[PDB]
């Protein structure tokens, strides 16, 4: 899989050039940055609050283009949104794993694949 970023931030070679969605992937990076570093309900929370908001507005972006890779994508974000919202505060280091992980992943092997197709 790709390289987690230490401390783990967005970065440049994250980008799919449609700024508000970039805007929202770094705020995913953030919310998990600051429940790595706060380990707290309000943080757990915040992450399944935004990570909720762009996963329905990426939606939105590609049933608005007719992308049809869309369906797949769909569980993929309905998958995380049902663990990330069954978690409790603090976030056991497993989990914690899997939230880095997944969020690199599934940035670079799936959202790039709508790479200009938006
Ligand atoms: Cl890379
Ligand atoms: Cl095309």
């Amino acid at each position: 899989g790709w390289e987690i970023p230490e401390p783990y931030v967005w970065d440049e070679s994250f980008r799919v050039f449609y700024e508000q969605l970039d805007e929202e992937h770094k705020k995913i990076f953030k919310g998990i940055f600051d429940c790595i570093r706060d380990n707290s309900a309000p943080n757990l929370a915040t992450l399944v609050k935004v990570t909720t908001n762009h996963f329905t507005h990426e939606e939105a972006m590609m049933d608005a283009a007719k992308y049809s890779e869309v369906v797949p994508h769909k569980k993929m974000h309905k998958d995380f949104l049902e663990k990330i919202g069954g978690l409790s505060a603090p976030v056991d280091a497993k989990n914690v794993d899997y939230c880095k992980e997944w969020l690199v992943n599934h940035i670079k092997g799936t959202d790039f694949k709508y790479k200009g197709k938006l």
